[PDB]
DNA sequence: CAGTAG
DNA sequence: CGGCCTTACTG
DNA sequence: GCCG
């Protein structure tokens, strides 16, 4: 459990702030700070016991000694005034800062100057029209039923097709900001053309309410469970061939830092991972190299010489 | 392509 | 100094 | 932001 929540609590706003206004590699490198001081084992309390910390330098460490010595955070007093209107659209799905920033300078400050005036895209509709229910996690136990629906309407049409919930949920979390569905068949070539027929089928059964994204095999969408006291919920659906199994299931269990952590790993060791493969001898890119077998999870840790880490232990 | 997202 | 993951979808 |  984090050690520094009197500081990470205040760098967090600091860290949101530069992200909503479009700073995002300094974002990334306060994200990165807060993921360490909380992954850590005793509360901090020196500064160059800070500094010591992979992902804290001077800077970082002089905001951190700020806060135990005078327990406030001065930069937090200069945070934009826009700022909290920029969070407020860019929690829009299908808004992200370049659009959150012009309807800004637009004049806009509020959902309803959004909803009456702002130039919306489809998706963008869909995610203001769902504003609350997508700022929700849902509770494990939803995420089951909503899993369960989607292999349930899979397997309909092949009783061999296999379905594994990813994200968060296979990281056992015990609220899930959405459902992740990996759709793939051990035959190694079932899962083709089904991606088509299984949404018609979700759709006709009322289950899938709007779609935002449709690909070759990626579907990202939104859906909701029948009957009273339910809400609209994030579905992300991919179907891969079995080859890639592995890979895709790693890739789609993340979590986000930590799949961008392993693929940074795999560069510096000449190699490139992706949702599709591990590939090795690749000539930075602009050589593909060779694509490197991985039946299991484990595969791709050893190949990377890294000890494998269960779903549950990947925050990062 | 830029923006957004997983 | 300059990357900070990689691929995919939208329009 | 941090780090090589
Ligand atoms: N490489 C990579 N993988 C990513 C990224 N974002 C997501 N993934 C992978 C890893 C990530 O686990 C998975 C699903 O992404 P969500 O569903 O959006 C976030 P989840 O972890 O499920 O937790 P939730 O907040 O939903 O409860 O796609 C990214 O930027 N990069
Ligand atoms: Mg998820
Ligand atoms: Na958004
Ligand atoms: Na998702
Ligand atoms: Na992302």
């Amino acid at each position: 459990t984090n050690h520094n929540l009197h500081i990470t609590e205040k760098l967090e706003v600091l860290a949101k702030a530069y992200s909503v206004q479009g700073d995002k590699w300094r974002a990334l490198g306060y994200a990165k700070a807060i993921n360490a001081l909380k992954s850590f084992h005793k509360p901090v309390t020196s500064y160059q016991e800070a500094c010591s910390i992979p992902g804290i330098g001077k800077r970082m460490a002089e905001k951190i000694i700020e806060i135990l010595e005078s327990g406030h955070l001065r930069k937090l007093d200069h945070i934009s005034e826009s700022v909290p209107v920029l969070e407020l659209f860019s929690n829009i799905w299908g808004a992200g800062t370049k659009t959150a920033q012009m309807w800004y300078q637009q004049g806009f400050r509020s959902l309803e100057d959004i909803r009456s005036q702002a130039s919306l895209t489809t998706q963008q509709a869909i995610g203001l029209k769902h504003y609350s229910d997508f700022l929700e996690r849902m509770p494990r136990e939803e995420a089951t039923e909503i899993e369960q629906t989607v292999q349930k309407a899979a397997q309909a049409f092949n009783s061999g097709l296999l379905c594994v919930a990813c994200g968060s949920y296979r990281r056992g979390k015990a609220t899930c900001g959405d459902v992740d569905v990996l759709i793939t068949h051990p035959d190694g070539r079932s899962h083709r053309g089904i991606f088509s027929r299984l949404l018609d089928s979700l759709r006709q059964e009322g289950f899938l309410t709007d779609d935002l994204v449709k690909g070759e095999t990626k579907y990202l969408g939104v859906c909701r469970l029948p009957g009273p006291g339910r809400r609209h919920r994030r579905l992300d659906i991919i179907v891969v061939p079995y080859s890639e199994f592995a890979c895709a299931l790693l890739y789609f269990t993340g979590s986000a830092h930590f799949n961008r952590s392993m693929r940074a790993l795999a560069k510096t060791k000449g190699m490139s991972l992706s949702e599709h493969a591990l590939s090795t001898a690749v000539v930075r890119k602009v050589g593909p190299g060779r694509v490197l077998p991985t039946p299991t999870e484990k595969d791709v840790f050893r190949l990377l010489g890294l000890p494998y880490r269960e779903p549950a232990e990947r925050d990062w």
